[PDB]
């Protein structure tokens, strides 16, 4: 029996011949703050490790982690889920080719329900009655309609991550389909969003007027004492050390995306490129730090994207590099020990994908910045409406735009970028992970 | 000094080597509905024996072509115009590259600006007091605020043939390049589109108070007699007695369109081999007609869609084809003549683009057709809210329900088929292209 419950895909500990794996994260802190006696996290196992886990019964205190068919996994997740929903709301689909919706997505929709189903049914066996249950993320939209059928005592929460589609773009989905997905996630007392115009987008697509569900905004933020003690940490001054070196005296331009679709990486080189043509001035005198880190290497237009942006890097290197002088510094590592070094030089902050949920670089970088960071932001970035009163705008399309922006953001003067940096800081830890989570938990009171 | 002027790229007349030759067809016949001593129609020169005829001083009376400079045409037409314009309105972009509002757009803009000046001077110019002036398509969006500027005592009208991109698409222009746009449209006294959902689009981005502009909705449809007479010459029967022996004693689905973005001939075919797999009872009974001819050859992504087509064409005969069966009857020429017959022929009209303004051949077909043709028509086609009472209505992204219409249509019986042309017949004949231009010239009363 738990009164307090969450349910995501990926849970805290991931196991490997069986050896256990923690990755840390917002859940982690969030359940911290509830009684370990009172709670239960269900999660699904994530290959074939895990699932051994669970044949064998090991398992974490507090942890129910489930063993779903390897293929009914593959068509959910990876199907449904990660590509045909992502897409979706993040407006990606290259409509003369794609989304097409036939036979072999109508399978892989059915796993997508079974998939939620062997969720809603742990949910439901596990739950006392009348508990709390936090649903997290698009890969579970079908569990608070399934779980209200099996318990309607339940007090149910399901949290977004994701931006929502636009009700124009949400209409490409077939209408029995779009219409699922809207009453699996109206079964919830509460739907959370990290913006009112991911709120306002899914609130439009379900014909407004859903009295029972309570929509609102809980924008997640940063740790301000937890992320400062990480950066500080004397690894990162090492490395630091190291990356001044690499740069040399010249300013740096930072972003440590991974090569995803909706990053806008491209335009962002392009804008680079531009400001390097327009402003002369700059050669010789800025670094921008890039990521072609890969983002997935099991969809053909993902593996295009890393190449096209490792190829314009190279392009705009050609073109302006010196035998002393790079002019884009590409990382293809995953190592956050570099990252915080990055966010601690930073001059400016390159943030401007196309639509996302909540990107946390925005926040993370004010906040550990040494001497002051002017971030460039985009319209369609989670943490615009947040920050966009100390961050320089950009519309994600402009390359010109974003161009003279990263002139500005340059230029801005050193006393401007302080209180400016400090704001940001203020802004980017008023709601940290606990306290977001814990919100969450406090909305089910309601 | 004219008191009727027509301004559109394309003019009635093209030089070859001289030799004035006057191609037609049904809009050409529209905008000519009034050619007399007092009208002009302005139109650009498009080969080098336009060139010529202008560098001479040889023109037909009545007509008036513009030697625009040839680096200011390719970024204003092929440019800003058939790229730029075309991919909005179709809402054709690959959001992750394109658009890219850089250095270079914002020098095709000011060609597209100087483009459409050359045609609003000349319009000023030869146009008495008081003159209505008909402007023709995207290519000339700017014409009637330049226009009304330079003449503030001219009627102006301005009819967009293609579809209207959504707001929240038409925002991602840079604003000073949208409002220009609109401040460019708004000139006008009426602007018209052919359908309702495409003047909406426009009314909503246009957003504000503009008393001076009536937003009307004429769609442009066919002349029975003409069309009837060019469909029943005897090299159409020869080409109808030929195609029937290519076919076998078969059904027929029937499309004719170059491999344009927006045509959806991909899903059509995957539509197609659905039907084939769901319904396998049509293997030997049925044949596709389809284009693979080339839309475009100067876009990256037209020359990928065109050898997408033709490799799919080829997995399904590959697939399903033998010795005396051949599923996909691919043309790769373009023969009006050829068109004609299998308008004659089709069984089934599969008439399903993402987005378009008017295509008339979901209007040609039934209008021709010797016994009956089942039309299979999308949401986004132009003529679906005159045609959707009769038409088998298909959703452009649901491959699944395109291969049911097509069951459908297959197995429609003759009678209920007969009663459904005739209806479609009859909407397809209400507002044929002069009547469709003389409503827009009598609009600009008042």
């Amino acid at each position: 029996g738990a009164s307090v419950l969450v349910a995501s895909n990926r849970g805290p500990v991931s196991y490997v011949r069986l050896d256990a794996r923690r990755g840390g994260g917002g859940l982690v802190s969030g359940l911290s703050a509830v009684s370990s006696q009172d709670s239960l996290w269900v999660c699904a196992a994530l290959g074939e490790g895990d699932r051994e886990a669970v044949r064998r019964g090991i398992g974490e205190p507090g942890v129910r982690m489930l063993d779903i068919a390897p293929d009914v996994y593959a068509d959910a997740y990876n199907g449904i889920a990660n590509s045909v929903l992502w897409f979706l709301h993040h407006h990606l689909y290259d409509i003369p080719r794609e989304p097409v919706f036939d036979a072999a997505f109508r399978h892989r929709w059915e796993a997508y329900r079974a998939y939620n189903r062997a969720f809603a049914e742990a949910l439901a066996a596990a739950a006392d009655e009348g508990a709390a249950v936090l649903v997290q993320d698009y890969h579970l939209a079908l569990v608070p309609g399934q779980l209200r059928e099996l318990r309607p005592d339940l007090r149910i929460g399901h949290f977004t991550h994701t931006p929502w589609a636009s009700p124009e773009y949400f209409r490409m989905l077939p209408a029995d389909i779009g219409d699922e997905l809207l009453r699996g996630m109206l079964g919830a007392d509460e739907l959370g969003f990290h913006t009112s115009a991911w709120a306002s987008a899914f609130l439009s697509c379900a014909g407004g007027e859903q009295p029972r569900t309570r929509v609102r905004v809980h924008p997640l933020g940063v740790d301000a004492e937890e992320l400062r003690a990480l950066a500080h940490r004397p690894q990162v001054d090492e490395r630091l050390a190291r990356l001044r070196e690499e740069v040399g005296d010249r300013k740096t331009i930072v972003r440590v995306d991974r090569t995803e679709l909706s990053k806008n990486i491209l335009r962002g080189l392009l804008a680079y490129r531009e400001l390097l043509t327009v402003h002369p001035e700059w050669r010789d005198r800025v670094v921008h730090l890039a990521s072609a880190y890969p983002s997935r290497q099991d969809l053909a237009a993902y593996r295009a994207y890393t190449a096209s942006v490792t190829e314009l890097a190279a392009e705009i290197n050609a073109e302006f590099g010196t035998a002393d002088w790079q002019p884009v510094l590409v990382s293809v590592e995953d190592d956050f020990t570099r990252s915080l070094a990055a966010y601690r030089l930073a001059d400016v902050a390159l943030v401007n994908p196309v639509r996302d949920g909540m990107n946390l670089v925005a926040k993370e970088i004010p906040v550990v910045s040494d001497a002051g960071c002017a971030l460039v932001l985009s319209t369609g970035a989670g943490a615009y409406e947040e920050l966009k009163e100390d961050a320089l705008t950009v519309h994600p399309y402009d390359v010109s735009e974003t161009a003279e922006a990263l002139h500005t953001a340059l230029t801005m003067p050193p006393p401007e970028r302080a209180d400016r940096t400090k704001r940001l800081a203020s802004a980017a830890t008023a709601l940290p992970p606990q306290r977001w989570f814990l919100n969450q938990l406090e909305g089910l009171s309601d």
